[PDB]
């Protein structure tokens, strides 16, 4: 079940890291939530689960990208983080 998230960064970061990318041995090459930092944004915002499959960053897609490209589609300049997510 895909879902959307709009998150506000705080010092530049959103609270989550992730695992992943074409280039490694993840289920189909994705981007999946790896940690939550408690009390961070993906915490406080609350739909935000480890293991999430993230789809989307800012209206660009991360299928086909490696685990470098898809980290610095979530280290952009913007305050806020538009993401689309798969239930996983």
């Amino acid at each position: 079940e895909i879902y959307f998230v709009e998150l506000v960064k705080e010092d530049g970061t959103l609270g989550f890291s992730v695992t992943g990318g074409i280039n490694t041995s993840v289920p189909h090459g994705g981007i999946y939530v790896k940690s939550i930092i408690p009390g961070g944004p993906a915490a406080k915002e609350g739909q935000i689960l480890q293991g999430d499959r993230l789809l989307q960053v800012d209206g660009v897609s991360l299928c086909g990208l490696t685990h470098k490209q898809a980290v610095q589609c979530l280290k952009g300049p913007g305050q806020v983080a538009r993401l689309v997510l798969e239930r996983r």
